[PDB]
């Protein structure tokens, strides 16, 4: 038993992390096969951060201007191109530790593990979710750019995030592995701020199911509710509307615990209107929306990865 | 910026995880060099779990009775011995992925990362701390025994825990890598329960320092206090007494933020007596005691590992 914020094993991702240096700027890069992916602001000095012209700055740089280290071995760059906000440095050596990987763009509310890296070396791993304002509540410092977010399916690593910058109130923004920013954010040091963030309702219900599996069933009531009635209360408390797709996704959790999805919605409605009254659910005094239904199933069924 | 429950990268530990099967029981094993470490109840059936005689059961088993798989390759066992509660199966092949490792026994209050594994394959990684009752608030299921807890120092992996069993109220107990149980627990299916657990005071203060580094400074007051006065209030709220060693350990955090340790103790004293009044610290509505001062420094300074 027991429920924790489990992150995916980082072994496969660790073998792909390299250090990319251009001039004086240094940050992390993702080495897959013979292509290294890194944020495009490596070619920027501190003075260029305000109003950078990335296309203009990439003109003045050649292949030898990019310094890539894979541990204690320097990788020879034989080509370079820019796709959106990420650089693709082609190297003469393919990474022998490249796993089966995919480039995916996640939707808001989905979770993934972030491998925080500095100077090409991993510092730690933690799970995170893409909030509805297209930000993440991560932990990044100077030089952490290039750290990637990933999901693992058996032996397949689904890369879905690359850290690029930090927004006010301590939130972070980034791009997919194709360089496209999540949300209306640009890679320049200007006045930017994330929009209002809503609570992922489907993740809250899944987290409540994990509580029932673990024996914490004090919040369950004897009432039921319709989808429309629950959503109207959810709108007041800045909760995302619960679609039929979310209900169908929560099906396996509903079947395992013997509690209908709408019955769990009635219990959640009482919690929103009345609070927890000083009680904790799974040791947390606040409702948790960073656990997808897949995460609950994976954590409570012991799903492993090759 | 940002503060999360960061776990150590699991790449080095993943290469040491193997599956150990004896008869019908299957669990995880740690493969370091030519020795495989696993819990000793692999030689037990479901009927032996009540009152097992591990020495008696190991008599009736030979080297070929132990089935060890390293992925899709079976390892030939050429020797076996029991040290306390862990088996040492000697194999003909040394693990090529064995990193620089140490066997350490941690003290209560110290944190470490747990790599939850099933059938020799990793399921996830999460940080945890040894509570003062010698238990951990982990997440384990059937077959999770043999999962190890570890700490990483540069390139050195300090193994400090091996999961063995689950106690009531969803807490878990285990041994070091030498087979010695943490606390007064035995590896048999009998009536056992953990003692009263206290809140690790030094970890709470370190977590408060991380809040100050991240800008959350609403809880800071203008008062100071002595060590004795703070401890007396701490005893009432089931908080561990703050020794001088804890104060000296919190030194780097005190110097970085410009706040004296005793000044932070006065702020903590107010929080214990008055509560948070509906406010959150680092997004948490409850005080967190699972972050050692080293964890705060490592997280806030970006300490990496080879
Ligand atoms: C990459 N190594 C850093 C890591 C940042 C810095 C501290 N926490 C992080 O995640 N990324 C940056 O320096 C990016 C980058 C320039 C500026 N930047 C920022 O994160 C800045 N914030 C913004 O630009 C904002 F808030 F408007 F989005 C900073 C002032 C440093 C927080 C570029 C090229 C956009
Ligand atoms: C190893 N794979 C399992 C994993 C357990 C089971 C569910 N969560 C876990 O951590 N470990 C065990 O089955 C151990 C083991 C026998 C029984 N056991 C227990 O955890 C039992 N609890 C106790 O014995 C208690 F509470 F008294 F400490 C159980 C009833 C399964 C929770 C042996 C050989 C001690």
């Amino acid at each position: 038993s027991g429920f924790r914020k489990m992150a995916f094993p980082s072994g496969k991702v660790e073998g792909c992390m390299v250090q990319v240096t251009c001039g004086t700027t240094t940050l992390n890069g993702l080495w897959l096969d013979d292509v290294v992916y890194c944020p495009r602001h490596v070619i920027c000095t501190s003075e260029d951060m305000l109003n950078p012209n990335y296309e203009d700055l990439l003109i003045r740089k050649s292949n030898h201007n990019f310094l890539v280290q894979a541990g204690n071995v320097q990788l020879r760059v034989i080509g370079h191109s820019m796709q959106n906000c990420v650089l693709k440095l082609k190297v003469d050596t393919a990474n022998p530790k490249t796993p089966k990987y995919k480039f995916v763009r996640i939707q808001p509310g989905q979770t993934f593990s972030v491998l925080a890296c500095y100077n090409g070396s991993p510092s730690g791993v933690y799970q995170c979710a893409m909030r509805h304002n297209f930000t993440i509540k991560g932990s990044f410092l100077n030089g952490s750019c290039g750290s990637v977010g990933f999901n693992i399916d058996y032996d397949c690593v689904s890369f879905c995030y690359m850290h690029h910058m930090e927004l006010p109130t301590g939130v972070h923004a980034g791009t997919d592995l194709e360089g496209n920013f999540y949300g209306p954010f640009v890679d320049r040091q200007t006045a930017q701020a994330a929009g209002t963030d809503t609570t992922i309702t489907v993740n809250v219900l899944a987290w409540l199911y994990a509580a029932v599996i673990n024996g914490d069933r004090w919040f369950l009531n004897r009432f039921t509710t319709t989808l429309n009635d629950f959503n109207l209360v959810a709108m007041k408390y800045n909760y995302e509307p619960l679609t039929q797709d979310h209900v169908d996704i929560l099906g396996p959790l509903s079947a395992q615990t013997g509690i209908a999805v709408l019955d769990m919605c009635a219990s959640l409605k009482e919690l929103l209107q009345n609070g927890m009254n000083g009680r904790t659910i799974l040791g947390s005094a606040l409702l948790e929306d960073e656990f997808t239904p897949f995460d609950v199933v994976r954590q409570c069924s012991g799903v492993t990865f090759q």
